[PDB]
């Protein structure tokens, strides 16, 4: 029994984990990442982003993305492919370009087509557009929004669907897990894509939460159902629950209940297909370098030992 067996027993497609290429040289890490009792699905943390896959214009590079796919293939795990259009981790040629609408669109479409076609048949889902919203629900002023306007979003989805018509296409974002302007604006992106006549299959809720300040099971579920009502599926795509350090037994127990609610909200909502944690061990979490004074966010500690949050997750999944 483990997270992925329990998830599947409740009708979810998977419980999964992100990873990154340098971690695949750690034997012990790879052994646990490869334990399909716990993980039925993998997301590449960095090697399918634009700077990795198209470091110069029309010059694609897939070796590192492929290495993650190969590991999922060896294990029989599903892949989520992450991410086509995003304002972060762009190569210099995109950011520094003197663009027109026509020339940026051409570059964006060529990016999407190339990368999606390369991974055709290999991915459960793609995060097609990531983080397009500001917290108030207005559109983020990325290069894509400044040059192309809002149509970049549906154009991106239509391009992806043309290159691989079977893969689930997701809009992915953070702070759209709880009721508010940003979640309403995420519902509105789903509606906009469909009004354009483009395909969207899923909403990805990143779920980067904080211990003792995580949305309640009730509000998480209201929000999930807000998206599933629209005829899309949903998933928690980058779950982690960062704690203000130092770690204590009380914070670890809080963290357990916070993870428990997330799993339980997913099981509660028909059309929630899965949960991915953003890596699985505190040793390799992205959190401490970005969020000063915060850490210990995942269900295993830095020594690869289960924390109480593992049992929270199991409880939330009814195991
Ligand atoms: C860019 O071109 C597209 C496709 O023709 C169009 O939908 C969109 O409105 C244009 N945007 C701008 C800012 O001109």
């Amino acid at each position: 029994a483990g997270l992925n067996t329990a998830a599947k027993a409740k009708g979810l497609k998977y419980f999964g984990s992100a990873t990154d290429n340098p971690e695949l040289t750690d034997s012990a890490y790879v052994a646990q990442l490869s334990n399909t009792d716990d993980f039925g699905q993998i997301t590449p943390g960095n090697s399918m982003k634009w700077d990795a896959t198209e470091p110069s214009q029309n010059s694609f590079s897939f070796a590192n993305g492929d290495a993650v796919v190969n590991l999922a293939n060896k294990n029989g795990q599903l892949m989520r492919c992450h991410t086509l259009v995003w304002h972060s981790q762009l190569p210099n040629w995109v950011s520094s370009g003197s663009w027109t609408n026509a020339t940026l669109l051409a570059a964006m479409k060529n990016h999407i087509t190339n990368v999606v076609t390369h991974y055709k048949g290999k991915c459960y889902a793609w995060d097609v557009v990531n983080e397009a919203l500001n917290e108030d629900g207005t559109f983020r002023n990325s290069v894509f929004y400044q040059i192309i306007g809002p149509a970049y979003i549906p154009i991106a989805f239509a391009t992806a669907a043309a290159a691989d018509p079977d893969v689930k296409l997701y809009y992915n974002d953070y702070n759209i897990e709880y009721s508010g302007a940003k979640a309403t604006a995420a519902q509105n992106i789903v509606k906009m894509i469909k009004a354009y006549g483009a395909k969207i299959d899923g909403v990805g809720l990143q779920a980067h939460f904080i211990v003792g300040s995580t949305p309640s099971q009730s509000d998480l579920t209201t929000v999930l159902k807000g998206y599933t009502a629209l005829g899309v599926e949903v998933a928690y795509t980058e779950l982690d629950i960062r704690m203000q350090l130092p770690s204590t037994a009380a914070k670890l127990a809080q963290q357990s209940t916070d993870f428990q609610g997330v799993a339980a909200a997913c099981v509660s909502t028909t059309g929630c297909v899965g949960v991915t944690i953003w890596d699985w061990t505190d040793k390799y979490s992205w959190v401490p370098s970005v969020f000063q004074g915060y850490g210990a966010p995942l269900p295993w500690d830095e020594n690869y030992v289960k924390k109480p949050a593992y049992d929270g997750l199991m409880a939330g999944l009814g195991a």
